DNA sequence: ATGTATACAT
DNA sequence: ATGTATACAT
């Protein structure tokens, strides 16, 4: 936001994420009013936000301390969405989606395939993700339910948890731009299940489909130590 | 807590849960400040931990309103306790638990057991409820998870979400205390699925068995009409 | 209105 | 330390 206490999240924030302010570290208003030349007062605010969102704990007599997260941490989240993302795809399936919601996804689903040409490594990195957050937030919406568009999304809110979380700009190598061709399948698995009421299927590969970046992390952690710090939030990881 | 921020969120979830701040009312820090005789600041404080417990939603031009929450919100929300008592069911299965935790459970199980005598009638309603929401606490924390316990926690976090929502002390007629017989069935089963590494079975029951509230819920809708009142939180329905 | 700084109490 | 009231700007 334009405020102080908007500009704060966005700071504290990126300083969380980049491991800046580590996790398990208590930040105090008076020093944290100091580090961002703000009065206490935007800090409490920025503070109360971060917590909401996720990246911070209250503490039992007040204060708040930043969030540790293992890889532990980044294989559960990821698990937690997954589920979150089936919940979604089978409700969607179970209670039927109306035509201009399905026309939308499956609308979704055909410029998706546009990113593909012909050969393995032939394929628009950077449309495709952009593209593939649509889908998803698509998803979460497509049963009808707002409450469980909101959980959905919440479960897809933390940094490595988020959908194209494993799609940087860096990690554009042949592991990666191979995987995404199957990627597209599970996304048309997801809706046409949904389409053929098939409820089972539905939840089954939506799950099916966060494992992918489960899969891919693992990948990056036994063949790039160093490509850790590019993923967005991932540097904050104590492992 | 011991303070006026503290004093002002336990006020307030009272009245937003009595329908007294009904849902859709914009509260303004001002004229909260002046309701509850404190100033704006313990206001902003019990307004931001109450967004983050969920009763309240952050405006786009800055701001609170109360939530808004039908039955669909309800049916909803017991469906998303469910497929997070599922995951930790599920997880305790295809994960292990340890020897410690498994003997807390069992314990639980065991004591939930001694609530019930030989009649279709005769049980504990009190104590079996009490029972109940340890027993959805250790399966919560059983996969060994913290992420997990502090996920399937929140689905569980809402008044009509509660494992132990719908067993108030009034609620105590011949349709819910014969169902609660089966509920420690499922109880047992949950358990016995986690032991035997069935995470199907153990994620299907565990699933099964929030649908007991749901059905619990329908049948006070078509039985009790004034009984509505009584459930914990479910006096805020725009229904 | 909410944002903000700040003085005082703990 | 965080809790709190409050004056000033929007
Ligand atoms: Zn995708
Ligand atoms: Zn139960």
């Amino acid at each position: 936001a334009a405020t102080h206490g908007g500009r704060a999240v966005i700071e504290l924030r990126e300083k969380i994420l980049s491991g800046e302010l580590p996790g398990g570290m208590r930040l105090f208003e008076v020093s944290t009013a100091e580090l961002l030349d703000i009065s206490r007062t935007p800090v409490r605010e920025a503070l109360s936000r971060l917590t909401e969102e996720g990246l911070l704990n209250r503490l039992p007599g007040g204060g708040f301390v930043v969030r540790r997260f293992g890889f532990a941490d980044v294989v559960d989240a990821i698990e937690v969405r997954g589920v979150m993302e089936g919940t979604a795809a089978r409700l969607a399936a179970e209670r039927g989606v109306s035509k201009v919601a399905l026309e939308e996804i499956d609308a979704t689903v055909q410029q998706l395939d546009l990113c593909f040409g012909d050969r393995v490594d032939d394929v628009d990195f950077d449309g495709y993700a952009a593209l593939n957050r649509i889908f998803h937030h698509q998803l979460a919406a497509l049963c009808g339910s707002e409450m469980i568009r909101r959980e959905v999304e919440r479960a897809s809110s933390l940094p490595f948890a988020s959908p194209s979380a494993f799609l940087p700009d860096k990690a554009n190598i042949g592991a990666f731009r191979r995987s995404l061709r199957g990627a597209q399948e599970q996304h048309k698995a997801i809706v046409a299940a949904i389409v053929a009421r098939e409820g089972a299927r539905a939840e089954a590969v939506a799950r099916e489909h966060s494992r992918t970046a489960r899969t891919n992390l693992e990948y990056m952690i036994r063949e790039a130590p160093e490509l850790i710090a590019q993923v967005p939030g991932l540097a904050l990881i104590s492992d």
